DNA sequence: ACTGTGGCCGTGGTC
DNA sequence: GACCACGGCCACA
């Protein structure tokens, strides 16, 4: 199994290093033979010599080209004769390349910014995270000493944890008396005794959550403070910063080191992305936060310094827990886009798309499109440019779903920049209304590896039932959920302003054919079986026969599946994905289904929003049931009146009331001082501490003038003493939470309340 | 350019 | 009345 890949030099030429695990074993492989190139396309081909004696200059050496070959590549759909250009060092190419390009002769250049172990990868067609080979993984954790108006990494580091399959401890300069607690002398002390501990577990994968930000940067500001030779690498290096844009990555050679949050972060979306949080959306568990003047306190007055152990511990652990988690996923997607883990980790699908094209036109001989420049960037950006869904309670509702609409649209009509408007074919498809023409002679660039990707995909979903093996069955899971959102990145790839296979009649085209087949199989639900749709959203609708038994519904819709399917060309196919006993639908992309089992669903209808109080998260929930689980409307305006009423009386239990709300910054940071800011500005002054992520539990009292000063915490809340404004919880979360559910059944706000 | 972007919204609060 | 800061949805894996 390959890791990665790196080069280093020797006597000023490249020497490409892969790094490997092989039945258990890491080795290192050596190619001191792999050249550096990229491609001209030239205005005459006798003008070759006079490129090969362009010369530029780096360092104190001069750039030659050290030598060229013709060869012939696809580009634009035909055959080109193009001179593939070596060079000595990779380093060469950003020096030359332009005095190339500015040579009269010579009409463009192409693939002359590929880095060059990536480059090595694809060109010898190596695949990293392929195998059977078992990675050991170690993840670790700092706990550093802050004060602030200090400089970054100024104070030391007071505790390295480390957790893997072995556990979780930690290694610490002051006696902590606890069993997975190691003391040593100093700080010093402490690095090396993590260092040691790294070699001697020797782990193919290093964890952390922020350590391309944080950890790396301030264990290496610490070693060059102290001489420590932070020699992670298993090369005997030191970890290796790269700068990503204005971001910063870490690496460390011979093993992956896979940081978390940018993961996490492009995975799941929540409010705030701490370790907590995300421990706790992950795993459902509750991590407790220690912060820094906490930490800080207790290490200057040496109190509470297990908690300070505990939290050092709790960090590590989770950390090992969460990476257990979550790498398998990202190494079949490094597996897939052909890229090591490290990169894909640390990269949108996006973009990794472009590399998985790219070793796809090297896989077939096609010339590479530049990226576009500034003024073609410019002349691609274009503005951001469907009917209301039935009202109504509907019953017995189907949904029917497109199998990779926009991919099937684009193998079914063969669409691709290098089939669009191809001239002297036989035969053409004519996208509707946007009338591009794309040539079906000959199989396209993008339409050929999207067939080859849903067609395996159709395959590992088969391999899939034909497992025993829970862990193997989880990652060909992972592999055809990620095919599927590979296959549709490479249709978003054509509409991307910054796309190399950009095609703005390519992506035009596709959506153009999706309204079209989703109209015709609309239209043909209802002319030929008498089926209303309720719902349609792009690839995909709801309906049900008017007045019909549930059994009749689901027998008549397989039968329109085998009938459309049928009249449908191609690889367009629609599918059945559930039945629901009940269902209304308020707007586009907001309405609510039941399940024949109970279990409800809802498209965006605020359910969750912790914005809001326990009561109006009731009401709203109790509404749906009976819009739903019983189908009376009216009960569940009663309920609406009930609660309102309840409110109005005083007899809503004070804890349904408390509104839960995040403070986002530093108070000296907020420019509009909303209820909670004004409840966060209160208390600061008070002797709180309020930082960026605390939450205020507050409840609104009974007044006149700003929310904010009749807003006091609920821990300072008392019910003999204390009056909550009745009407605020009426007209501003109860009937905000059913309101626009109950209009669409035509329910005015004024019929809710007393 | 996922300690960022894009789209839709709404509400508390100056001025 | 007019406008803004600031949050909540849905995408971007
Ligand atoms: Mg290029
Ligand atoms: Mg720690
Ligand atoms: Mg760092
Ligand atoms: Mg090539």
């Amino acid at each position: 199994m390959i890791l990665d890949t790196d080069y280093i030099t020797e006597d000023g030429k490249p020497v490409i290093r892969i790094f490997k695990k092989e039945n258990g074993e890491f080795k290192i492989e050596y190619d001191r033979t792999f050249e550096p190139y990229f491609y001209a396309l030239l205005k005459d081909d006798s003008a070759i010599e006079e490129v090969k004696k362009i010369t530029a200059e780096r360092h104190g050496t001069v750039v030659t080209v050290k030598r060229v070959e013709k060869v012939q590549k696809k580009f634009l759909g035909r055959p080109v004769e193009v001179w593939k250009l070596y060079f000595t060092h990779p380093q060469d190419q950003p020096a030359i390349r332009d005095k190339i390009r500015e040579h009269p002769a010579v009409i463009d250049i192409y693939e002359y910014d590929t880095p060059f172990a990536k480059r090595y990868l694809i060109d010898k067609g190596l695949v990293p995270m392929e195998g059977d080979e078992e990675l050991k993984m170690l993840a670790f954790a700092i706990a550093t000493l802050y004060h602030e108006g200090e400089e970054f990494a100024e104070g030391p580091i007071l505790m390295i944890s480390y957790a893997d399959e072995e556990g979780a401890r930690v290694i610490t300069w002051k006696n902590v008396d606890l069993p997975y607690v190691d003391v040593v002398s100093t700080e010093r002390e402490m690095i090396k005794r993590f260092l040691r501990v790294v070699k001697e577990k020797d782990p193919d994968v290093l964890i952390t959550y922020n350590g391309d930000n944080f950890d790396f940067a301030y264990l290496k500001k610490r070693c060059e403070k102290l001489g420590i030779n932070f020699a992670l690498g298993r090369d005997g290096s030191e970890p290796k910063i790269q700068r990503m844009g204005d971001r910063f990555a870490v690496e460390v050679k011979g093993r992956i080191h896979f940081d978390l949050y940018p993961v996490i972060r492009r995975t799941i979306n929540l409010p705030t992305y701490t370790l907590e949080a995300v421990y706790e959306a992950v795993f459902g568990q509750p991590k407790e936060k220690v912060y820094a003047e906490e930490i800080t306190t207790a290490w200057e007055t040496g109190e509470n310094l297990e908690r300070v152990a505990r939290y050092s511990m709790e960090d590590a652990k989770v950390t090992y827990e969460l990476g257990k988690e979550f790498l398998p996923m990202e190494a079949q997607l490094s597996r897939l886009i052909g890229q090591s883990l490290w990169d894909v980790s640390r990269s949108s699908t996006g973009n990794l798309v472009e590399w998985f094209l790219l070793r796809k036109a090297y896989e077939r001989n096609e010339l590479a499109p530049n990226k576009p420049d500034e003024k073609e960037l410019a002349r691609r950006r274009q503005k951001y440019e469907v009917k209301e869904p039935e009202r109504g309670l509907w019953e017995n509702i189907v949904y029917l779903d497109f199998r990779s609409l926009y991919p099937s649209i684009i193998i079914t009509h063969n669409v691709s920049p290098d089939t669009l408007n191809r001239e002297g074919c036989g035969e053409y498809d004519v996208a509707p209304q946007v009338g591009h023409r794309f040539c079906k002679d000959l199989p396209g660039f993008i339409p050929s590896l999207l067939g080859d990707l849903l067609e395996e995909r159709q395959k590992i979903k088969k391999k899939m039932k034909a497992t025993i093996d829970p862990i193997e069955r989880k990652l060909l899971d992972y592999r055809q959920r990620l095919i599927k959102i590979l296959a549709n990145s490479v249709y978003g790839h054509m509409g991307f302003e910054n796309a190399r296979w950009y095609c703005k009649e390519c992506a035009e085209s596709v959506t153009a054919w999706g309204r079209e087949y989703l109209t015709m199989t609309i239209k043909e639900i209802e002319e030929k079986y008498g089926f209303k749709v309720i719902y349609s959203d792009t690839d995909g609708f709801f309906a049900t026969i008017p007045g019909a038994d549930a059994e009749t519904v689901k027998k008549k819709a397989m039968e329109f599946l085998k009938y459309i399917n049928a009249k449908l060309p191609g690889a367009l196919e629609l599918e059945y994905e559930g039945f629901y006993k009940r269902g209304f639908f308020v707007t586009k992309k907001k309405y609510a289904v039941i399940d024949e089992e109970g279990k409800i669903t809802t498209r965006g209808l605020e359910i969750v929003r912790r914005d809001w109080s326990e009561i109006a998260k009731e009401t709203q929930a109790r509404v749906l049931e009976a819009l739903l689980k019983d189908g009376d409307v009216e009960k569940a305006v009663r309920i609406v009146k009930e609660v309102t009423e309840k409110l109005s009386k005083y007899e809503v239990p004070p804890e349904k009331l408390v509104i839960h709300k995040q403070i986002t910054r530093d108070l000296k940071d907020y420019k509009a001082t909303g209820p909670h800011v004004a409840v966060a500005k209160r208390l600061a002054a008070r002797g709180v501490k309020i930082r960026p992520g605390t939450v205020i539990s507050y409840i609104v009292l009974k007044g006149s003038g700003r929310i904010g000063d009749r807003a006091i915490p609920f821990d300072e809340f008392d019910p003999t003493k204390h009056r909550y404004d009745a009407e605020y919880y009426i007209e501003k979360q109860v009937l905000p939470a059913v309101e626009r559910i109950l209009r669409a059944f035509g329910y005015r706000k004024e019929d809710l309340r007393y």
